């Protein structure tokens, strides 16, 4: 700090990142940015 | 010319300018119309 993926890492971080990973490449070229990073 | 970027300048000015041009070379690409120029 809270169990939200667009802020923190959860159990589904293994899933939802790699879903959002190639989506951002092909057609989701708009922002889609994870603010809370180190 | 008021201290807002998408019509203007007053430095750092530039990192957001690359977002304006790189999206124009691809799809989603909002016009972000800079008719506010001289």
């Amino acid at each position: 700090n809270v169990p939200t993926y667009p802020s923190c890492r959860d159990s589904e971080t293994f899933s939802t990142f790699l879903l959002d990973l190639f989506k951002l490449t092909i057609g989701m070229g708009d922002l889609e940015m994870l603010s809370s990073t180190k």
